[PDB]
């Protein structure tokens, strides 16, 4: 769960409104960014995002990707890399590894995530505004059950 | 700017594909998040998004939002909360006063920007699975020229 996956094993998510996906069962241990760029694009990045509550805070989680030609990119579910508890407008970063642990057990157990597209740019490296528009196409991807059997 | 605007002085940005939202004119100074919620709804947040490039440097910028009723909330350009520079596929927070304000400016003269939904709940306290769905609708806009033409 780290090479991308053959088209029989592949189990689609369905995207909603706001850039949300979602999977007819929990997401698990990995998920895989699908990426066709446009052509003039030399740079794009991104997340999947989630949110949790653990007694009485809310936390908001990233695991962030990136890619310079059209790829799948495989995400541990258990490595997210931003990490804040969400204090009324303000934020707080989270380094304990307790508390990390506890919001991947619970992301693992999910149906749906968020999907962004935040910076991209063309071959001369000039910014592409929306980054959005710099893809053709963007699909996310879990296991099926068979190849979760191996 | 931050008290909410009647109908003929708001400019709706339009919404695109991944939560996009796209305006004619450049945002400057102030926007306003219209939010209408879910009857069951006791509580929702998320934020306005905004990636910037500055000498080789990457970074995303978030302001943030929260309401338990249907309201209006007027969003400070000049105040973001949440700065982080992209490293690869790491992150990592920024407190320079100086790249901060470097990256308002530019935020400023921005046309796009990304509406994000992140936590929601119920009227029990019960997360609402995906936060998304806790509303009714979402909106942003900026006041007219007019409406500036004041200040």
């Amino acid at each position: 769960g780290l090479a991308p996956l053959a088209d029989g094993e592949k189990l689609y998510g369905k995207k909603g409104s706001e850039g949300t996906v979602t999977f007819t069962k929990a997401i698990g241990d990995n998920a895989f960014v699908e990426i066709k760029t446009g052509a003039d694009t030399g740079f794009m990045n991104g997340c999947l995002g989630f949110s949790e509550s653990i007694d009485g805070k809310n936390y908001w989680v990233a695991y962030v990707w990136q890619t310079k030609k059209s790829d799948t990119i495989s995400i541990d579910m258990s490595s997210p890399v931003q990490i804040a508890e969400i204090i009324g407008t303000e934020t707080q970063e989270v380094t304990d590894a307790d508390t990390i642990k506890k919001l991947t057990d619970k992301i693992k157990t999910e149906k749906s995530a968020l999907l962004q597209v935040w910076y991209a740019s063309d071959k001369t490296g000039k910014q592409i505004d929306p980054a959005d528009s710099a893809s053709e196409s963007i699909e996310v991807y879990i296991p099926s059950a068979s190849a979760d059997e191996a």
